[PDB]
């Protein structure tokens, strides 16, 4: 029973978190590609 929506828990969270990080890690990509304070602050 736990183990099953712990489960579903972690099946949420992934998605949400591969967009998140996917996002941060294309702005980092961004601010070492160029380098603008924009960038910094994005």
């Amino acid at each position: 029973t736990i183990e099953e929506q712990a489960k579903t828990f972690l099946d949420k969270f992934n998605h949400e978190a591969e967009d998140l990080f996917y996002q941060s890690s294309l702005a980092s990509w961004n601010y070492n590609t160029n380098i603008t304070e924009e960038n910094v602050q994005n």
